[PDB]
């Protein structure tokens, strides 16, 4: 849809402070930290796929909307995820040890604009089309 396509990350605000929000430790977060990867969506029927990809990690999840699934993610917790659409923003909340993170990828001009929360820490990443 408006969000299918292949994006590249082109900045990042508060990251650090995110990942040391959620635990990472310095090894993993160096290895996020300057990363650039790209983002590729897709959808198949009621099936959306968002491969992150980075020379040093790969990720990819696969979901329908609505229907909570387990990931691994990027800094290896093990989460239950559920993704909305709601008001043109795909919402997807991770659970784990009785925390929760949010991560909000929505269309802004030319930028695919994700934020990422967890407690009082926000961060900025915008991706624009390869
Ligand atoms: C790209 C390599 C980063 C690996 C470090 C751990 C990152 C875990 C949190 C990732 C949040 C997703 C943000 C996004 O899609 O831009």
């Amino acid at each position: 849809d408006a969000f299918v396509g292949t994006w590249k990350l082109v900045s990042s605000e508060n990251f650090d402070d995110y990942m040391k929000e959620l635990g990472v430790g310095f090894a993993t977060r160096k290895m996020g930290g300057m990363a650039k990867p790209n983002c590729i969506i897709s959808v198949n029927g009621d099936v959306i796929t968002i491969k992150t990809e980075s020379t040093l990690k790969n990720t990819e999840i696969s979901f329908i909307l609505g229907q909570e699934f387990d990931e691994v993610t990027a800094d290896d917790r093990k989460v239950k995820s559920t993704i909305t659409l709601d008001g043109g923003v795909l919402v997807q909340v991770q659970k784990w040890d009785g925390k929760s993170t949010t991560i909000k990828r929505k269309r802004e001009d030319d930028k695919l604009v994700v934020e990422c929360v967890m407690k009082g820490v926000t961060c900025t990443r915008v991706y624009e089309r390869a």
